[PDB]
Order: C-alpha cells, then structure tokens, then sequence
C-alpha cells in the first residue's frame, strides 16, 4: 500500500543510462532513413547481396566477454515489449550457465559475435546498418539486438553481459 516518503538517493552511475535504455530503448535512425538511396536491378540471380570479402583494418577495437543466448524470431523491428519477449523465450530454453562464452567486438561501429575458444572463428557478423533496434531487457544482464537479414526477416540475437550490459550497449551507442 501508500508508503514512501522517505527520501533517499541510492542508486549507481551505471543504472542511471541502463535505465532510460529499459524505458524506451534505442532504436536505429538510419534503419528508417534509408530511404535516399540508389539501388540497380541488372541480371544476376543469385541468393545473395554479392560478396564481401576479406575483413577490413582498423586501429581502435573493444572486446567485451559475454555469452551467447541464441537467435529469436520476431514480429516487429523495434519495440521494447518485443526484445523483452526473446530475453524471456531464450532463458527459458536456455540456463544461464547453459549459454556458451563469446568475445564481443565493438570495432568499426560494427559487432561481430567472436567465439570465446577461438578467435578467429566469427559467430556472427551485423553491421550498425542492419541493426534496427537494441536496448535491455528487464535485466540489466540482458542485451539483445534485432537485425535485417532481407525479406522482411528480423532476427533478435540475445547475450549475457557481466557485470551488466551498461558497457557493451554504451559501446554500441555511438556504433550506431
């Protein structure tokens, strides 16, 4: 019931941020302002967007030891409600032990799931591009990001961050 007012300011620096990111989130700007582009339609069947080839450099780079969740298929781009619903679905198949260990990089504004026995072994490779919304979930060890894959596919990949997902994010922030 009605009880309060006590007035008292204990909290910490790291859950001021992870706060307004449970609230409304992050949500992709260009993911929407992509629209001013010039696209061709010459023939080439083939099941993908061409080739990529060897992987750029690049001088600045982090490195963040998180787990892997696993992939979670959704309905919408951006949404909190929606990312909520892959954290709960994955934990539920999933233990939190159960979850692999992986090394995140944050080099490039891109993220690419590096697996954590080996690391020249990428998990996964997204691009800021692609990514359409991200933000945390009702714990603050719980970090998701939904992605683009073409045909209207939106793929919601979970990790766990320790000793909370404030780094990681903040780091995918200015990726962005």
């Amino acid at each position: 019931g009605s009880s309060g007012s006590s007035g008292d300011a204990a909290v910490t620096p790291e859950e001021r941020h992870l706060s307004k990111m449970q609230q409304n989130g992050y949500e992709n700007p260009t993911y929407k302002f992509f629209e001013q582009m010039q696209n061709s339609g010459s023939s080439g069947s083939s099941g993908s967007s061409g080739s990529s080839g060897p992987t750029p450099k690049t001088e600045l780079v982090q490195k963040f030891r998180v787990q892997y969740l696993g992939m979670l298929p959704v309905d919408r781009p951006v949404g909190m409600d929606t990312l909520n619903s892959a954290i709960e679905n994955l934990m539920t198949s999933s233990s939190k032990e159960d979850w692999p260990s992986v090394n995140m990089n944050v080099a490039d504004a891109t993220v690419t799931v590096i697996s954590e026995k080996n690391e020249e072994e990428v998990l996964v490779e997204c691009r800021v591009r692609f990514l359409s919304f991200m933000g945390v979930g009702k714990d603050v060890h719980t970090f998701a990001f939904i992605m683009d894959t073409g045909n209207q596919r939106f793929e919601c990949h979970v990790f766990w961050c320790e000793p909370n997902a404030a780094n990681v994010s903040e780091a995918v922030q200015a990726a962005c």
